[PDB]
DNA sequence: ATTTTCAATT
């Protein structure tokens, strides 16, 4: 019987965590995936704060027979939770720090959403490269074969980010100096992986 | 500024 905290829920992101997933570093594991699907309401966009939340990409337990690694998978048994109908259009944009993904077998189930669901607009950001071999050509082909939107997370992204999943007040966010270099590199790479299919 | 990367098992 504890007493609800005034502050707010504690459904808030601490900054520590977005500031660390997000300091721009090279390997992490535990990822966080970030959600939010919004509603068109006669050409009027309404999000739902509830709808807005996160899934962690770390799901052990043999015990249960559970199999899965990536959030993404854990978010596509949401999807259906949610119900959406055909004949209206939602936009769901996953943030996640690396855009990439293995074909353990999320890719394939993501696949098939978008097969299955083209009335439904999926857009990722690309927060950094989980790539891997040389075969990580194919994987990201067979990825970008149904998701055709790959984006790197730009400075404004990332400041929006903050105040739409960390809203403390009293801690403004601090912008680092790493989105114009990490952009530039990853936008280079990000592009020459597709460019491969204009040769 | 940080250049080898999605903590599932046999
Ligand atoms: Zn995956």
């Amino acid at each position: 019987m504890e007493a609800s905290p005034a502050s707010g829920p504690r459904h808030l992101m601490d900054p520590h965590i977005f500031t660390s997933n997000f300091n721009n570093g090279i390997g992490r594991h535990k990822t966080y995936l970030c959600y939010e699907v919004e509603r068109l309401d006669n050409g009027t966009s309404v999000k739902m704060d509830q709808h807005r939340g996160f899934l962690h990409n770390q799901a052990k337990n043999l015990n249960s027979g559970f199999y899965g690694r990536h959030a993404q998978l854990r978010f596509l048994d949401l999807v259906p939770s949610l119900q959406l109908d055909p004949a209206q259009i939602y936009r769901v944009t996953w943030f996640i720090s690396w855009s990439p993904c293995f074909s353990w077998g999320c890719a394939g189930e993501v696949r098939a959403f978008l097969q299955e669901n083209t009335h439904v607009r999926l857009r990722i950001f690309a927060a950094r490269i989980y790539d891997y071999d040389p075969l990580y050509k194919e994987a990201l082909q067979m990825l970008r074969d149904a998701g055709a939107q790959v984006s790197i997370m730009t400075y404004d992204e990332f400041k929006h980010c903050w105040d739409t999943f960390v809203d403390h007040q009293g801690q403004p966010f601090q912008p680092w100096d790493g989105l114009d270099e990490h952009s530039q590199a990853l936008s280079g790479r990000l592009r020459a992986i597709l460019q491969n299919q204009g040769n």
